[PDB]
């Protein structure tokens, strides 16, 4: 198992740019290139992402050109900057087993040595995530059915505050019911996010829970500054390869620079 | 509690640049002055890196001015680039608690909610890590007599494989006698590394294990592909805050960046 | 009394680029962004300049939407690469006080200890600056029946030749009438101008006349060099601030650079 | 008439980087070069600044090399960074007119339509700016013997506060003795000054005060926030040409970017 | 003889960018800009490209524009990626004596020292190269009726395989038709070609055969490595100067960069 | 065969950086840290070049150390700037078939299937070049035994003008000397210079002549201003391989830039 993990694209229109100067629409298709580009070829990519940034349909068709550029399988999920019917009428095509109903989209892949969960915790009309009782039951069948074998979920936002002035109060509202799942199933080890266009990482019992910098824009972590920051520092993602009995994630730079060299002994140490 | 942890500095002496052309000497000064300008400030700096590049006493000069000009209380530990006795010579009055045996330095700090410990597994004559007999009694010492509290361990070397084609082979060689360690003892949450000049992380039980990205330059994550390769992609640090009952680690970026602006929903959305 | 002072920001249409190359309409986004996200927050925003770059319909589309999205009030005027009807119809609405009549659109405000007075010096069909009698009696009233109160004039068009090769024959033909009233009004203190796309400032008597940079594209400045030049080297642009019994410009850089860091006086010169 | 005005070099010695990481020395000797390539090339280069940054030998030995590399009479004067005694050593043989004696460094220039007039306005033990009693003399006696030909002052500190939290209180002390003598004088019309890093600019009467930026690192103006801060933004230098009756000042650029390009009415705006 | 000499322009339609995130549009309009404000005036600019990307008239009229707008008589030439039709019907009039067949653009022109011959080597349906033997009898006719006065070709595809992994496989597939008239020319003594997005030079007999670099996009040159690389790599032209009896082509680079400084020899070997 | 062919490196000593400004020391070892790190490795590195700046023992320390760190065979030659007898105390370890006689370096390879010539034509007290009665009589001894065998030479300074304002007065004087030897013998086929800091070329008869670009700066060609520019324009060098019958030469970029990413036929050309 070896997957690509980006999130929080924020694709705008033909011809736009984010706030009218980060052009999000090269800077993805950069990310694209670069990640069908790659050596060594993941199995699949996960976008956890808010996928366009204000749920207008022609937003939604550059990023349906844009990630089916993509080769490789697609799994993605919404987020709040998301409108979920217009998600699933551009998208469900390249992610089949999100479903048929844009209020229940979600799903499992038992295809690694972790299976991997995909939910939404998208709410209409707000920023703040929410779990939905249907949400939470499929996801108790889900680690019931699958025992001992171990768990990941990816979801948009982060399911306990961070610390984070400015993400916090939009954070996942009940998010005290994945939590609660966490302590009824050692089997769930990992939760990944995105929202805060941030790696900011934690632990809850089992499950490491970490969120993901944007393919593009990043949001700085702040304590007690409650200023909406957002920067153009460097863009990143996520690789995650099952490791014999162990889950690894490691960042991948997304940004242009030198390198690389080789090291030599005699270079590092002169006499 | 705030730690500013910082790895893998590899100071070179006055003159120099490592490699001949990556100016390690500027990029630190440079990042320390970063972090004693942040406007929420760290309450400790901890470097658990191969602090200079050679084993040097002029490298250990630099690192002691420019180490020296931080202006926060430090916990430093050594690498296998590093030389026991100089670093025991040159940086132990920077950090006072190492001790005075230049073979056992070794200390827990215990003013915040959650324990601190901090090790050498570096190992003289050899890349790859080890775990003295006194430090792992030591190290279940502090677990045994400690409670509930939580700790975090930083040591160089990561104790488990990681799947990195470069890295792995000089991890810390007995690496799964700390893995005992966090299997008895379910208050072991956070070990934090060096070493492998990148953010990868993984759980093993309760316990998140994070190796960090160097000061400098960094190594990519390949698999299959041993070629020591290193590049100069973006620098970070992490960052450790304590969050009611959480430790929540987040990457502080130190490169040179546009931004930050102010998020505004009309301009986010135009009509 | 603190004013953004911002000029010449050549809009172009809707996905266009000044010369097909210079992203103008992000570069101004950015800009716009940057200036509503100071930290000390100016009264209001200035505008000298050349609004849009070939006083098309489209072109002010943009620019309302751009200048629109500040979160000031705006002072507005027209440049030679501006058209009266046009700008008057567009951008009216965000600086209500041009007026109604786009052959005399000007005004004065009384809100800050010094009266502020801007003007039109464009004309129809050349580049060349031009001062109406209408523009200059209505000048001579509004200095008069200030008194003592001191004034500042904002205008596109340089009244006087700054020995620029290139600008001087496309300055303000009739400047002559504005240097007059200088000479007659001691009140008269500061004239601030565009065009130039350049930080050149001069004294006549009282007043302090200087041009701004533009927000994108500069010109240099050649004393006996015809070629009409332009680079995209840093903007910039000017804070006014009032200081007691002083106006204080700034120049307030719109580039993103590194930094900044705090002065330490250890670091500064080391022992 | 042309000046080539430069301030605030800041060197350090041979080794050694400003804080460690910004390398002033290359930077300097960049606009050195620069300087000496210019196509219309000034008749004189003025220095204002802290030539050097700790008023160290080592420091001046590096200083009058490469202030000395330029093809060009220099007027250099010192700052609150200088060494009065060590200024002279070193300097002095690069201009000459400074004198002898160490306390009493200043000089009248009297080859341009405009008088020049150069003086130290650096106290020892202070960063504050101080007018000896002999100084304030000598400028009046300047102006009082030297009838309608008009002239301009360098020296380094701000003979006024500006309104910058930073910079106002470490300004020139009995700077309104200097004011004094605009008042009685005026044909005293510009007043230049290094210290603030910064193009900030006001008028006091006939006079045109004004601080310069540096030619490596800048100060932001703050009118709130004390916190010593300072950035790598962009430097220039301002350049002083006599125009008829008119002495001019505009900004150089010392940066490098894109460009020029020449303007072309069809490419500006395309059918 | 000034010829400024690009090519693989790769124009894309009004707002598009090559691949989603290449603005070659921008680019290009850059070194139009750039061109066509050289100091040194070319006589003409050749373009061997593909000029378009696709081969759709949405890309030739940005192409018309753009190119259009260079203030010399233009040489043009088609592409694999070329449409042989559409690049008659839009560019035609920019370069007249390309024809009035689509099937047969060529043209000979004798205003300099070395006649300059322009070929169509593009095929429909294919990327390789192909010359058909209605254009080898032209050349031949060409050749013969020229004499002694030395000949330059210029084509899109490079006549023979230069160990190019990638790009030998599309090259011109019959070139040795053009190599044995070189063997029968010695008249024949340049050879200039494109598609290969690289500087490759070669020797054959007389002539001297070259690809060059492209106005954006580069490919490097791998051997033995198949896959499909492309980078944004220093883009770079060629300038044909006749020089007495010589043919030399230099390298023009269109990066922007820092510089021009003047040597100076104190500077270069300070003692 | 395949060579990596660099020039003009123009070491300083340990300290210093060129014109004060310019780290070429890093720079190169840059480069050398590149070229040992290259996928397809070169049989053999060649400099042509002004190895040192200043023809002083301290920097041939540093070039010894820099060029030593190569894991390639060397082929060095001298320059203008370079100094015979230290020239050859320093580096002729590194290229041990120089000889032993300062005043006639030189040597032949002759292990591929185009014999390597090279020769030293710097000459004492000038920056002209000079071919030696033993070198002209070697050379031609060495095409005279050689037979059909093709031959390339390697040579600091190029044997005919090129029309460079700046370069031609000091090119290599008796240049048509070498001229004559192409005439006579149909086996000399490639001339490769440094001195020029470009990629210009030229064929005279079978031989392509070429200088190349230098590692760190470079120098524009100019017509008709002798002005003695210099810029930081990107730096390239050469690789030479043998394909078959043809010896082929590709520019390899030594800059850092954004790629490479994989070419797909369907993100290429959008439906
Ligand atoms: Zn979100
Ligand atoms: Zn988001
Ligand atoms: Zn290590
Ligand atoms: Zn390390
Ligand atoms: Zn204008
Ligand atoms: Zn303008
Ligand atoms: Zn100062
Ligand atoms: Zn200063
Ligand atoms: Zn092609
Ligand atoms: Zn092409
Ligand atoms: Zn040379
Ligand atoms: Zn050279």
């Amino acid at each position: 198992m070896l997957l690509a993990h980006i999130s929080d694209t924020h694709f705008r229109s033909r011809g736009e740019k984010l706030y009218g100067f980060i052009d999000v629409n090269a800077a993805n298709a950069d990310v694209v290139s670069q990640l069908n580009a790659l050596r060594e070829r993941p199995d699949a990519v996960v976008v956890s992402g808010d996928i366009v940034n204000c749920g207008r349909p022609e937003e939604y068709q550059v990023a349906r050109q844009i990630l089916g550029s993509l080769n490789y399988p697609l799994y993605l999920i919404p987020g709040n900057h998301d409108d979920k019917a217009l998600f699933l009428e551009y998208l469900q095509p390249l992610c089949p087993q999100l479903g048929s109903d844009a209020n229940n989209m979600r799903c499992a892949v038992d295809d690694f040595a972790t299976r991997l969960l995909f939910i939404d915790s998208s709410r209409a009309g707000t920023s703040k995530g929410w779990l939905t009782d249907e949400t939470i039951s499929w996801l108790e069948a889900q680690l019931f059915e699958g025992g001992d074998k171990p768990a990941t979920i990816f979801m948009h936002h982060p399911p306990l505050p961070l610390g984070n002035a400015q993400m916090d109060p939009i954070a996942c509202e009940n998010g005290h019911r994945l939590l609660a799942l966490v302590e009824r199933f050692p089997s769930l080890t990992r939760i990944f996010c995105g929202h805060n266009h941030s790696l900011t990482m934690t632990q809850y019992r089992q499950a490491l829970i970490s969120t993901l910098p944007g393919t593009v824009h990043q949001v700085p972590y702040c304590h007690e500054d409650t200023d909406p920051y957002y920067d153009l520092s460097p863009a990143s993602c996520l690789m995650h390869r099952q490791v014999g009995e162990q889950w690894v994630s490691y960042q991948h730079s997304l940004a242009h620079y030198a390198g690389p060299w080789l090291y030599d002994e005699n270079i590092s140490c002169p006499t």
